[PDB]
DNA sequence: TTGAGGCATTAACATTTGTTAACGACGATA
DNA sequence: TATCGTCGTTAACAAATGTTAATGCCTCAA
């Protein structure tokens, strides 16, 4: 919040300006590689893949501010061809070539720490994920996920915890846990249901047993902690 | 690597001496959490978590030169309670001091975008393998992982491609997978035989069809091809 | 009001994977 | 030489997941 404002400040006076996207269009995708160095200030965006079947992946979220990294700081060449979609009404980023970055770093250093941070907690977040979607199959995934979206999206109301999104439907929650068809995900989430775990109201998601989720996603639930710990002291 | 070796002689110059570990043995541990920045500099390591009811995971394997780190740079917080594994017979690693690893390359900078260099191809990595492993379930992860041993320890044989890897059991693919019983990984491996994709020979593993593991594999050949071009077009 | 499309739910069937056990090969020990 | 433990293989069964289709609820357009 605060080292991120910061690092706004150093980019607006070298230049930098901030382009607004609307929903729905990609900031960069996997057909036109082009390498940036997207820092996400405020907005909701997912980082896709689609395979050459079609198959769509959601690989994570990303909730400004943030950093994204297209393309290698030495050799200014692709780090993966993805795709990073608008999903909130309106995101506002600051937009850096791949080239000028390595300047703009080499000069102040205590912004060089502040993307080097949010790398670490790139990292931390993959492992995690990863450590917690294989053990338990696609049940397992599906909890970690909805872990994930409590935490940085949920605001606690009588009802439970109100994960607030818009879509979120069962089609694209299969896509963040390797679930190819709706049906699949719909039956593990009347699991939920009858265990009591979670709730469907107003098109909306509300998690009453946290602590079930967790027995699913210890690593991620660990990640919150050490990562993002003022995102954890709010449900903690 | 060149990199790797400047790198080398800058730590051995600000009085940063090797360590000698011997296999077996854990640079750090999920239960006493130091924080260290830890750079493989010869030898291959496995970083691993046991959950709380004793389940081991594989998340990967560390082949020097590389760089590794069990806190975050600023903070020097843990980013993550997690072991590492010397699985070579010897290993030859220079532990830092969370704390002095920010003046070192606060000094010199070339050494700290080889080190941002090295954090993205983790990123990009782990994005990558988490994207194989959810599409094709337990038969798309053991074949990524297959992928991914050929390329880093693998050699063009009369055979096929040995992997060049000792104590290579079902146990461990199974970890590297998140599969938990040796019997499913022997029965996907009999399949993986029966389509004359690998075969068993001398304990070790030959495969003889690498295109079969690229169709379930693609965007973790995509980063070899993307983040490690010399290893990649050793088999190209 | 009627009718089209998308989403959620459930069903059923097929395939895969989780789980445990038995068999046999191999090394190592005494 | 006999005996013990480790590992790979296969089998059998239960459970989870992949896939398809049918149904009902809801929105939207005319």
């Amino acid at each position: 919040n605060a080292q991120a404002e910061e690092f706004k400040k150093y980019l607006e006076t070298n230049g930098i300006k901030p382009k607004q996207f609307h929903k729905k269009e990609l900031i960069f995708n996997q057909w036109d590689p082009q390498e940036y160095c997207i820092f996400l200030y405020d907005g909701i965006t997912k980082l896709t893949s689609i395979s050459e079947n079609g198959t769509i992946m959601n690989l994570q979220y990303y909730k400004g501010a943030f950093v994204i990294m297209s393309g290698f700081i030495d050799t200014e060449t692709s780090v993966g061809y993805y795709n990073l979609e608008v999903i909130s009404e309106q995101a506002t980023v600051y937009v850096i070539k791949i080239n000028e970055l390595k300047e703009l770093l080499s000069k102040n250093l205590t912004h060089f720490f502040y993307v080097f941070q949010t790398l670490q907690k790139q990292v931390s977040y993959s492992l995690a994920k990863f450590n917690d979607f294989s053990i338990n199959g696609k049940l397992g995934s599906i909890c970690g996920q909805l872990l994930i979206l409590t935490y940085v999206y949920g605001k606690e109301t009588p009802d439970g915890i109100k994960i607030t999104l818009d879509n979120l439907t069962m089609q694209e929650l299969g896509y963040s846990s390797g679930i190819a068809h709706s049906s699949a995900v719909s039956r593990i989430i009347s699991k939920l249901k009858q265990e009591k775990v979670i709730v469907y109201k107003n098109s909306c998601f509300y998690v009453q047993n946290l602590d079930y989720l967790k027995r699913y996603a210890p690593k991620l639930d660990e990640w919150f902690y050490l990562a993002c710990p003022a995102t954890w002291g709010k449900l903690n």
